[PDB]
């Protein structure tokens, strides 16, 4: 009935485990489980199958609140959330209703082996070689996924790299992550983002029924070339990337306030009586809550335009996604600069105590430092540039 | 007698433990001899007593060496330096003989537990009570030291708390840390600086005899209001931190260069063919550099302004000292804005993958956003703004 106070629920039972988890990393075994009891999982599918139903700018929501209380949960909750959609983009309306309806009532968590966003696809890790079924055959490591280990069901994309007629194209399938052959690695490791579960995933000789094929050969890339539903992939991901950057901000801005109005000290040699009367202090305070008032404004209109699009179905036209690829990549950028603007500044009103590790006040920090380098901020800038001076529109792709 | 030489061979050494070295954290104790046997740590102890003798830009040029080579290590040296200096500013002629000539012939580490910057003086933990012979006996414990474990000499400031003539003096002292009753902890934890052994130093009836006291009681303050040679505290230990920030951001600079050069990947979807010849890539490599310009080439003048008015002794003025004081507040602000900017901003050129644990990357921004939170930049920019504007000159005390 109200996802959002579900998630906020779960942040605050998290927050009392989050500097331990941060600190240890590795799966977070117990809070996956506490999300799949919640059943938001199913927020994004349709109420006709057992789903939430919720819109974008809902959804959105509970990504935020859930990456305010743990930045790397809010990544593994929000990357799921993008993984269904794919099949209503590019997959069959058989598929969505079969999908959709055992997403719902098992109430899975999904994962990617997806895309290598900067390799040509005969350089791809991992190759499908199509079997006289209609089938593929899956071999090889895809070295980066996201929520594989621990997936109920996995989004894997193949190349095709044989001699066919389908060579070079990417096959996009929704397989059992438990079928044999399939082995997702315990082997993730970063400065931050550390409960993501984004370690490499083996392939084995992993066959791909027929039915389980999401699209023609190489749909995706065919999907982008033409701007048609599929390129909608680049600027959901992003847009839910953004923020949830912005609900690390805010949880690093709040952590920080909690701090300063509790175990801060003024400066006694500048004759400052209470720390949350320092001049710069408040200053300081002022411009983080400025510079989100900003990003977090432009975060929501960029997801009421990513529901319009969205909602247009197969009648969006080039211009609709470009114009909303352009909205999105200047909420990932105003995101990923606020976030570590604030989650850096506030070591400044916070001070020397503060670096204790039982504070943990650098997971923020961490977090937003680690997942803003998923593709370059620079190449986010450029494109709304080239919009702004040339008309142009990003190139659909992966991240764009 | 190349000390910078041999600070360069030992940061060469210490490259391939570096990583390892912050993750495990404790102490040094490996580092720690390998600077004892370089002859490193009487650097600045006149050569008539043992030592090298060396002028303070130089001295400074080894710090900024080591700190490039490991921020802790940087500071644990650095902070070293300006111990034996105290014997100088407020204690006598023989002292200076006797202490510098048993620092320089044993090779000893100095250590501190000295002021609270930010405590009114009757609410200092470590209590000096006179004894009939002119000495003191210390109680309590200093929460926060500088290389008090591990140290040899300790310098150590009590606060004469009883109802004597002497009431509410700083007493300062140096004392072998081996005193009875002294205990430096192994308590010191953060999210960086973590080889600084910046923990706390229980005094339990601790002996200082009449000898070790420098200077008469409240030596220091009496200086600080006269800006007497004592005064000198401050811009030396500030000039020092400035310059252990600006070696981190060195060290942060040259890792990150060289991952660009032999690890980093073109981004494919800008149609880039080099990491090297990105363009985005160049401007930032072009930021952090010229950042570095200008922080460097004010530190390197404060450092010769620093040795103009150390060489006139006893007959610096007011205006002496208030001059170098405002002059090494802006270099404090400088070296702190630029290493934390590139210390976080080398992230967006390294990329995804150098996130992981085993480049260490994160722990330049860690030992800098730690220690730059020694004493607030806020304030260090305020004091240049009321010189600029009103000619008014900072107050003396133990951090301005």
């Amino acid at each position: 009935n109200d996802p959002v106070a579900v998630a906020r629920g779960l942040a605050e039972k998290w927050r009392a485990t989050a500097v331990e988890r941060d600190r240890a990393g590795g799966s977070a075994t117990a809070e996956r489980e506490d999300l799949r009891a919640s059943g938001l999982l199913s927020l994004l599918v349709p109420r006709e199958y057992g789903g939430w139903g919720a819109d974008w700018p809902t959804a959105i929501e509970v990504v935020r609140e859930i990456a305010a209380a743990d930045g790397s949960l809010g990544h593994l909750f929000g990357y799921h959330l993008t993984n269904a959609p794919m099949i209503e983009l590019i997959g069959s309306q058989e598929q969505e209703e079969h999908l959709y309806t055992q997403i719902a009532q098992n109430n899975w968590w999904t994962g990617n082996a997806s895309s290598e966003n900067n390799s040509h696809v005969l350089d791809w890790k991992v190759s499908a070689t199509p079997t006289e079924d209609g089938g593929y055959v899956l071999n090889g490591t895809k070295h980066f996924c996201s929520g594989a280990k621990g997936s109920d069901l996995l989004f894997v994309f193949g190349v095709v790299q044989d001699d066919s007629p389908q060579q070079g194209a990417i096959i996009a399938a929704a397989i059992p992550t438990s079928r044999a052959g399939v082995t997702p690695n315990d082997d993730w490791a970063a400065i931050g983002m550390r409960q993501t579960d984004s370690g490499s995933t083996d392939f084995h000789n992993v066959k791909v029924e027929p039915d389980e094929v999401l699209g023609a050969p190489n749909a995706f890339v065919l999907a982008f070339i033409q701007s048609e539903r599929g390129s909608l992939f680049a600027p959901i991901a992003q847009l839910i990337f953004a923020n949830v950057y912005l609900g690390i901000a805010h949880g690093a801005l709040d952590a920080a306030r909690e701090y300063t109005r509790t175990q801060a000290r003024p400066w006694t040699p500048a004759g400052i009586q209470q720390a949350t009367e320092d001049p710069y202090t408040i200053r300081s305070y002022g411009e983080f809550t400025i510079a989100l008032q900003g990003a977090d404004a432009a975060a929501r209109e960029a997801a009421h335009l990513l529901q319009t699009v969205w909602d247009k179905g197969d009648a969006l036209t080039p211009e609709d996604r470009g114009e909303l690829m352009v909205k999105v990549s200047g909420v990932k950028a105003l995101a990923t600069n606020a976030a570590l603007n604030i989650s850096s500044g506030v070591f400044e009103v916070i001070g020397a105590r503060g670096t204790h590790p039982r504070y943990g006040f650098d997971r923020f920090w961490r977090n937003v430092r680690t997942h803003s380098l998923h593709d370059p901020v620079s190449y986010k800038i450029a494109d709304v540039g080239k919009h702004t001076l040339n008309g142009q529109y990003p190139i659909p792709g992966f991240t764009s």
